[PDB]
């Protein structure tokens, strides 16, 4: 719901910062990044799992991006009753990239998605409200800082 882009020399001095539908889309698409707003009106119950959240927003993946054979979709949820929430930070906080642009849609929970393109650091908040998809060759990392639960959908 927000986009920030400053020079690599000004990391704390967020120079350009704005949060608008056309504004976030113009900045994202202007860099070859797709962006859309999805409606999370599908209820999977109180706790959202990967298999269910998968079958429900499954029909939404068909309109997301039609290309290649799309191997499959997966979900990344963190539970507080699983000691793997602490080690999972170094596990998702490292740089991981693929040679194909993947898309991620959050249906339950919010995560801070940071993008790195050239000498600029992008800071955009992600919520189960809309959707975000970055290009291949572009590294992305999730912001943990804590052990909160968040449901995400990966398609590539
Ligand atoms: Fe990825």
């Amino acid at each position: 719901s927000a986009l920030t882009i400053f020079s690599v020399k000004d990391p704390q001095n967020s120079l350009w910062h704005s949060t608008n539908a056309e504004e976030i889309q113009q900045q994202l698409n202007a860099k070859g990044v797709r962006f859309e707003r999805w409606q999370a009106d599908r209820d999977l119950g109180a706790a959202p799992t990967a298999e269910t959240v998968i079958a429900a927003y499954q029909h939404a993946i068909d309109k997301l991006v039609a290309e290649k054979g799309y191997q499959s979709w997966d979900v990344i949820s963190l539970r507080a009753d699983n000691p793997q929430k602490e080690a999972l930070r170094e596990k998702f906080l490292n740089e991981h990239t693929h040679g194909e642009d993947e898309v991620r849609f959050f249906v339950e929970g919010a995560g801070l998605f940071c993008l790195h393109i050239g000498d600029e650091v992008f800071q955009v908040l992600c919520e189960k409200n809309d959707l975000i998809s970055v290009p291949a060759h572009t590294p992305h990392w999730f912001d943990m800082g804590s052990e909160p639960n968040f449901t995400a959908i990966r398609i590539f």
